């Protein structure tokens, strides 16, 4: 039932083609003029930056990402190409990424699969068939493997029960149950849980966290934590905080892709981007009161240039 608030909306009075003249002259010739893309980037929503991309290709026979992949490099450059990708095809194309070639992005898959509701998902996997002519179940079971992988394809089915009547009687059971699996460190019998926690209704399993408190004195996340964890403890840790508050999980992963020496550029900057038209701005005030410092500040002191600038109005 939240109502949740984005960042970045539509800008007025609208004008694709007086954009895509002014985005083709910041780029023609030697050099760039950064500036003008980012502002003009930043202030239109995704659906406008498509026109402006449509009056683009239009008014000069020429690709707009292209153009800015030509024109622009590094952190800069990720996060305005990001911001141009249509949000139809931006978890496909992501999810995509994270399982083409060596290695997996556990990151990604998890953060992707924890935190979309069932439609999303639903487009997800439409998308990547669509576009990418692959079964985007058959790509991720080929990329992962056990526990992990069996979670993750629960949550690709997008068939959690459906918010409901509340069965106290389940709750006590689940929440025992929970609390058992906890104490065997999550290393037991983990088909049992992975059927609770991905299959039980938002709303139920929000119960169940409470019951689960009350029983072990100790909330479901302090136990799963700890830095030493597997991916499915990172899956697990990510689908219950988003059963919790999909706004908080990313308050708190924007927190620790910048928390420390260095900054997880990646996912700051899918993070910023895919969240800026839906609860972005939830996500500052969960950051705000969860971390007791401004998302803005923290974004401030992480990062430099032209990128940062950008960040900045992302923000708001
Ligand atoms: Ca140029
Ligand atoms: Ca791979
Ligand atoms: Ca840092």
């Amino acid at each position: 039932a939240k109502y949740t608030r984005g960042t970045v909306t539509a800008f007025s009075p609208f004008d694709a083609r007086a954009d895509a003249e002014a985005l083709r002259k910041a780029m023609k010739g030697m050099g760039t003029d950064e500036e003008t893309i980012l502002k003009i980037l930043t202030s239109r929503n995704n659906a406008q930056r498509q026109e402006i991309a449509s009056a683009f290709k239009t008014l000069f026979g020429r690709d707009l990402v292209d153009d800015l992949k030509s024109e622009l490099t590094g952190k800069f450059e990720t996060l305005m190409v990001s911001l141009m990708r249509p949000a139809r095809i931006f978890d496909a194309h992501a999810l995509k990424h994270a399982i083409k070639g060596a290695g997996t992005n556990e990151k990604v898959l998890t953060e992707i699969l924890a935190s979309r509701t069932p439609a999303e998902v639903q487009n997800i996997k439409q998308v990547y068939m669509q576009e990418y002519e692959a079964n985007l179940e058959d790509k991720i079971t080929g990329e992962t493997s056990g526990h992990f992988q069996r979670l993750l394809v629960v949550l690709l089915q997008a068939n959690r029960d459906p918010d409901g009547r509340v069965d106290e009687a389940l709750v006590e059971k689940d929440a025992q149950v929970l609390f058992r699996a906890g104490e065997l460190k999550w290393g037991t019998d983990e088909e049992t849980f992975i059927t609770i926690l991905g299959t039980r209704s938002v709303s139920h399993l929000r119960r169940v966290f409470d019951k689960y408190m009350t029983i072990s004195g100790f909330q479901i996340e302090e136990t799963i934590d700890r830095e030493t964890s597997g991916d499915l403890e990172k899956l697990l840790l990510a689908v219950v905080k988003c059963i919790r508050s999909v706004p908080a999980y990313f308050a708190e992963t924007l927190y620790y892709s910048m928390k420390g020496a260095g900054t997880d550029d990646d996912t700051l900057i899918r993070v910023m981007v895919s969240r800026s038209e839906i609860d972005l701005l939830d996500i500052r005030h969960e950051f705000r009161k969860n971390f007791a410092k401004s998302l803005y500040q923290m974004i401030q002191k992480d990062t430099s240039g032209d990128y940062r600038k950008a960040l900045l109005l992302l923000c708001g």
